[PDB]
This record gives structure tokens, C-alpha cells and sequence, in this order.
């Protein structure tokens, strides 16, 4: 609303069905 702290959520890579 305002502003916080460095906000950058950083988002861990998800595996795909069957990488190979």
C-alpha cells in the first residue's frame, strides 16, 4: 500500500512430467 522491504519473491523452478 505503501511500501516494504526489497520485495522480489523468488519462485522455485517446477519439474515437467517426464523431464527426458
Amino acid at each position: 500500500g505503501q511500501r516494504h522491504s526489497i520485495v522480489q519473491p523468488p519462485a522455485p523452478p517446477p519439474n515437467a512430467f517426464v523431464e527426458i
